[PDB]
Formats: C-alpha cells, structure tokens, sequence
C-alpha cells in the first residue's frame, strides 16, 4: 500500500497534468496521498488565479465572526460573535492594527508555538463562509468556481438526479483566527487555494484514524459529547498538537503559502490558524470514491450544526434512515 505511515504530499503537477483536475485527483490517490487525511498541490509556474488583487476592497464582509476562546491553552472551545459588516479593505487594515497584527517571529515554528501558547487570550475577527470566487471566469485549470458538482456526481454514480448547488467560498483571515477540527460536510472532499497574504498552518488526522481522535474529543468536551452524538460537526473545537501527542493521536502538519491549493480527503479531520492577514477561497468536492464515505457519514441532531440547503438530499439519498431525525434538527 502506498503512503503506509500517512504522511502529507505535495505534488507539482505540470501544466499538461493541471488540464484534467479529475485525473489528476485519481493520480494524487493512486499515490496513496489520501492517506494523509490531507495533500499540498503547487499549481505549474505557467499557472495564475488572476492578473491581481488590486481590486478587492470593496468586497463586503456581511457577517465578520469574532473568535471567542473558553477553556485552556491547548483545549479550549471557541463561539462566534457577530459583528458589523465591512469592506475587505476595511478588514485587511483592522487585522494590520496593533490589536490584531501578526508579532514579531524567527520562523513558522516560532509562531506556531507563539499561537497555541496565546491563542485563548485573544479574539481575533475571522471573514468567513463568503459566496464568492477570486478565480477570473478565463482561468481554466483547477479553478474553484467550475468544478463538476457533487450533485452531478452523485448522479452520474447512483443515477438519481437532485437538486441542489455547490459554490466556493471566500475566508478573510487575520493573526490567530482559527479553524476548528473537522471533517466535511457529508465527509466531502475540500480544496482550498490560498489566493494572497499570509500563511495558514493545517492539522489532520489519517482518515483511518478518525475515530481516535472523536474518542479523545469526547475525554476533553465532555459536556458537548452528551449533548451531541457528533458535536465536532459543531466546529468549536481546538485540541493542540501537544495535546494530541500526549494522547498518542496520530497526525500531521503543514503550512500552505499563498499560490498553493490544499485538498482535504473524506473523512480527514483537521483544523488550523492563520498566520496574518490573507484570503482564501475553497469548496467541497466529491469523486465516486467519495460515495462511501458519504454514507457512512455521522450527522449532527442536536440542531447547533445548521447546514447548507444542499445537503438534504446527500443524507436524504444516501442515509434514508437517518433523513426523519436529521431533517428535525434542520427545523
Ligand atoms: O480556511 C479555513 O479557515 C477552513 N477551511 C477548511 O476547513 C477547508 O478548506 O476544508
Ligand atoms: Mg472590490
Ligand atoms: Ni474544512
Ligand atoms: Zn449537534
């Protein structure tokens, strides 16, 4: 078997193999990449998202999210609170702010330390879960706004026509914002391009070994864990690779820069920070390997998790027995 111990890929498709994102997926896997939970794709040298991104400012950020930590250092929950819209432009010179800015480091291991050390004691404000692309309508390869739907591949497998549509989304981020540990939607696939700014460091976790770390999440929220049977589904929250490592939870890490796409797998837990201001764009995916995973997927019941539109009919086809106590906590 290929990548036994599960380790993080990165692969540098040429210009001809960036032409068929499909089969280039299919190789990433016979690669054994997937076994990761999580690949770094570098796009060929020929490649560009778009000319630049002079012109963004004026993107609004409806709903800016402030990250609010409870707990300790490296095992804390965070909420949302809402704040005011702004622009874009608005945004990068609050997170360029004393307040917000990114402090002075030696190197990304230096502020990775710097990030689980502090992170609690901050609120860093996160522009999240944006409909929108970067990508211009003329960029052809591995551009996010026109990938095959999941909808037509759950139609093209099992022959069932839904409704449904699947956009990207853009995250404006600044120092410290976080995202907490999770699998995808239905289990999908992700990708994530990092259109400009700073770096974002990832964890994951093997999908193989996705159950241990839902064991160790149980241990440290025990009070989210009774009240929801996949309370991860939630997104609120963090465990440190330091606690993780006490725990003998096998994982990986690995910093994205801007111009790097990063494809999750289904069923790979992970969760991350971002080291300053930047922006990135990503969507879910499916591939007929994905559909599996889709079935087997655990749901949130509870009502916090609250999902797209979309994904009614994936557990409505797929999880028909789960669909009465699922489409309850929807409404
Ligand atoms: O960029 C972020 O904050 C979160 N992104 C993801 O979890 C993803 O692309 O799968
Ligand atoms: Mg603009
Ligand atoms: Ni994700
Ligand atoms: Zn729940």
């Amino acid at each position: 078997a290929q990548n036994p111990n599960c380790n993080i890929m990165i692969f540098h498709p040429t210009k001809e193999e960036f032409n068929d994102f499909d089969k280039y997926i299919a190789y990433m896997e016979s690669q054994g990449a997937h076994r990761a939970g999580l690949a770094k794709i570098i796009p060929p040298k020929e490649w560009k998202a778009r000319e630049t991104y002079d012109n963004i400012s004026e993107i609004l950020i409806a709903t800016p999210l402030q990250q609010v930590a409870s707990g300790r250092a490296g095992v804390f929950t965070q909420y949302h609170k809402k704040k005011k819209a702004m622009t874009v432009g608005e945004y990068r010179h609050l997170a360029n702010s004393k307040k917000y800015q990114t402090p002075p480091h030696q190197n990304f291991e230096d502020l990775e330390r710097k990030y689980w050390k502090n992170r609690i004691y901050n609120s860093p404000i996160y522009g999240a879960d944006i409909s929108g692309s970067l990508f211009d309508e003329n960029t052809k390869q591995w551009n996010l706004g026109h990938l095959g739907t999941i909808q037509d591949l759950l139609e093209k497998e099992c022959g069932v026509v839904i409704e449904g549509v699947n956009t990207p989304y853009l995250y404006f981020g600044m120092w410290k914002t976080t995202f907490a540990w999770h699998t995808e939607d239905m289990d999908l696939y992700s990708i994530n391009y990092l259109h400009l700014g700073e770096p974002k460091t990832w964890y994951v976790v093997p999908p193989e070994h996705g159950q241990r770390l839902e064991r160790l999440a149980r241990e440290l929220f025990p009070g989210s864990s009774r009240g929801c049977g996949a309370f991860l589904r939630h997104k609120v929250a963090l465990i440190s690779p330091t606690v993780l490592k006490e725990n003998g939870i096998p994982f990986n890490r690995i910093t994205q820069e801007a111009g790097e796409f990063m494809v999750t797998f289904p069923y790979g837990y992970h969760a991350g920070f971002n080291h300053g201001f930047n922006c990135a764009e990503a969507i879910n995916f499916a591939t007929p390997r994905w559909i599996d995973y889709g079935k087997m997927a655990s749901q949130c019941s509870c009502g916090e998790a609250r999902v797209t539109f979309s994904m009614d009919a994936f557990v409505r086809i797929l999880q028909p027995e789960r669909y009465d106590l699922w489409k309850r906590g929807q409404d």
